[PDB]
């Protein structure tokens, strides 16, 4: 019964974040993506499909959305791991204060894994903002993300 | 002779890593200030007067430490002090390039050195920052900040 | 032929950027300033303040020339026949950042880019910094070309 | 089925190293420990022996020795996961590039957490070299470990 | 007008990390010198000539870009040809603090100029050592070498 | 009353290190230079000659003394009633390996560090770089103290 939380934003998910989901989802019985209620561009229902469809092949992966503190989150659904990927400009002195943070207050331990180099430079901000100025990221993003931002853009 | 150093922040609230450092700082200097930031524009969740006792509660047992607010150059407020030194302190998710880059900024523009010392590492993932967003969620970081200061965080939050 | 743009909102340009600029000048045949406005956000200094103080201290560089613009980076590079960036790194500088941009610009446009550390005698200022310094009186004199220091003053004031 | 491994030369396994594989051990249904035949302190079977009676409290844990790369030592027992600890002082950047290397060569997935904070300056190496000089650091090591350094030294 | 830059190293053996930064520095300079650094003490897995060899086969499509050997201080190796400008790559694990270092105590000592540039994400994590250990325990590397060299690199191992 | 301690191989001493000396002995009433030797490996220079070295180009600072010493670092500290080290940063210093013997020595001895960053001029020169460019002819004799350039380039010949 071993299983791990992965948790973001989200807005949008990248192949950045399915490359940690998938391998998150290989090495743990149970994931639950944990998507953030928090100014962005896709609604959490919106974030919320966009997941679901990019993990369709990934039966013991679930995707809910929360508020709060994460290891409450975490804790609640009774894990106390949580799966962060490292990517190029990933701020990780601030992700080991919050780890050790977390792991003081609640028992929860945080694995990091850096995701794949092809995937090391996106972020969900740095390619809303490319494509907001026509760049294209359609090689970064989940094919279903990809058009759905370029809707919200147009 | 007379030594002396200034430890800045704005202590909303004051936490053990700070105290950590002042306790260092104090054994090491003749005088030591504590330079409570007063920002006139981003008002934390305490009052400049609520800090300034905090920070005091937390160093009754440092004769040679007195705590003073202040606004504006910080290295103004040291050599108007007849000092010339600032010890800071170093966490986990200190921006220390960043630390840095003031550093030598400080001593170009008036001559005053900085010293940094690392808090102890039961201390070193606490900021004032990160035990405010934990309390208000109901995390308990009682652990980590002075007796008085949790008692009145908790007031604050009510 | 070979040719490097160097962009910053410069805002101001210090002695810094200069040292990068000089840099560049001497190891391209020709160097464009980008000059990169938000169209959103006023800065301290106006588009032509910015490019006014950026080529008087420039005047001795025959083979630079400043331009300003906006959006994607890459595209100001690539529409001028370009395919490089020159940016400087500082004590403070977000390396990670820079690094995540340049193989986001390499991506998408096959514009690749050159990091040059400034001089340690210029290592520590930024336009940022340089003016929260100002702002409360504190001497940035020595950091900051005569085109600009007292033009801040005058801001400031 | 899930499983990781945890590798080092643990000469001698620290309280850095063991707050690591409680966590993995508490997280992933099999942890092997990994230990490197490689000029040291301690044979490998020493070494396995402070291990083992430091782990005793760990069912789902073994002890074994291995040589030459790492993800054959992993994949050749059906896993593809490491577990590898950070401290104050690690090399973090080479970590990464081996991660990136062994993912690319084997497939192996490698999970990074951090070591509890009163144990985060540990290393094998300065632990030595600090008894060595008749330094303290017995808070620092398990109970057997120390007793057994005092004696290499002594 | 004639721009230049020198791209040093020992490459033993190049890889695609490497290639890919040449590729960068002959697309931007007007000559590209490749410097192989010669090691009286250790002496590695290819002589100096097979590596310049190598590095030939992988570059024959760069006809400004051309491979040297030296000795000593690299600045001289730099100054002598009538350049002053050294291309450095990036990838996972480059100690770049150090290069940082060595960087300013080249301009400092000889007024030449280092321009960094990172290496592609699919080239980020080899490196000639790593190829190496890998390559000698039975591991596939192929995708991150010349073709030539991997040819070779299996040869030596025989 | 108050007091600390600069410690170092010192082989040679540099104009970063006596900037640090230089700041210590202004903000301490005492100041002890540590040179630590290693019984097992032979430096370039001996101890006599670093402790010279250093003399010489700190004889403008009264309240600075060197000492040399082996072994624990917190055992030196201690031993003469102090209870500070005082170490330089410079750019090269591997800072984290320096954050873990700060809190090792915290830990056994209950000794404090405090880290100060050398001068910009002086942040690029380290004993063991020092020695590797002037053995191979290179200039660094704006980097290191008189008391130091001309006997290093001696034992280099
Ligand atoms: O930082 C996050 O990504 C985060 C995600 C959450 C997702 C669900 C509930 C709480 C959460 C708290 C967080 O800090
Ligand atoms: O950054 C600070 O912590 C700071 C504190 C001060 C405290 C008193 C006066 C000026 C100050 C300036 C600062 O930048
Ligand atoms: O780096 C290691 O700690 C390591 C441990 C091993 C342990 C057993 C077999 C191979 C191994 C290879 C390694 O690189
Ligand atoms: O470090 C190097 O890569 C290096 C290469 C050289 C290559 C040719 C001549 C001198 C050289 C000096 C160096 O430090």
């Amino acid at each position: 019964m071993t299983g791990a939380v992965c948790p973001g934003s989200f807005d949008p998910v990248t192949l950045g974040h399915l490359d940690v989901f998938e391998r998150a989802a290989a090495q743990f019985d149970e994931v639950i993506v944990a998507v953030l209620i928090n100014a962005g561009m896709f609604t959490v229902d919106e974030r919320i499909e966009m997941i679901r469809e990019s993990t369709a092949d990934l039966p013991n992966l679930r995707v809910e959305s929360g508020q709060g503190l994460l290891v409450d989150f975490v804790r609640e659904r009774g894990l106390n791991a949580i799966v962060k990927g490292l990517r190029t400009g990933t701020d990780f002195e601030y992700e080991l204060q919050m780890a050790q943070m977390n792991k003081h207050i609640a028992g929860v331990d945080t694995f990091f894994v850096a995701t794949a180099p092809a995937y090391s430079f996106v972020s969900s901000s740095l390619a809303k903002e490319v494509a907001t100025y026509g760049g294209d990221v359609s090689a970064l993003l989940p094919a279903s993300v990809h058009q759905r931002l370029l809707g919200k853009l147009r």
